[PDB]
């Protein structure tokens, strides 16, 4: 699809067997999802931006379906105020910014 | 242009005759730039990011060029990790997300 930016570019995703809403975010280097259980090992990471940093769990090799497009990569899990699909997975679904 | 997302989508902007670098951020509702002088009056604004909400200065009807496209609109000035062009000005320059 072509998504305009009059409103937040929210899409449905499937992760961990769960349907969620997430923001398509070209300003985010990596994908971050609100607290949930994911399989496998993880390591701690700090991510920050406006208002400072938060501590997250980094899970690798996670499959996520994004508006019907499947893609695999690292997913961070932590107390994000919104679910964010960052560049590490946007590239996999062929997302571009056009103007 | 068509901008892929393998690297951060950084572009040149011009504000007040000065060139700066900024991030095209579909996840940002608002445009926020690092401390600088802008003309006119400002109003208070609370901006929410990954770490919480912070106080910034809101300037309206500011002329800004973004990768050679003209925009005139609201610019926030505050503690940001990088200059961010958000949806308020991305819409003006006709940017869309495509996949
Ligand atoms: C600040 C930019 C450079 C980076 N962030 C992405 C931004 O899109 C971020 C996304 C977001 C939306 C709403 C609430 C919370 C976060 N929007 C943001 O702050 O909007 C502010 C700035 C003006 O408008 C409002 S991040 O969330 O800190 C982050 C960093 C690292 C990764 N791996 C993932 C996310």
């Amino acid at each position: 699809p072509q998504i305009t930016l009059w409103k937040r570019p929210l899409v449905t995703i499937k992760i961990g067997g769960q349907l969620k809403e997430a923001l398509l975010d070209t300003g985010a280097d990596d994908t971050i999802i609100e607290e949930m259980s994911l399989p496998g090992r993880w390591k701690p990471k700090m991510v920050g931006g406006i208002g400072g940093f938060i501590k997250v769990r980094q899970y690798d090799e996670i499959i996520i379906e994004i508006a019907g497009h499947k893609a695999i990569g690292t997913v961070l899990v932590g107390p994000t105020p919104i679910n964010i699909i960052g560049r590490n997975l946007l590239t996999q679904i062929g997302a571009t910014l056009n103007f």
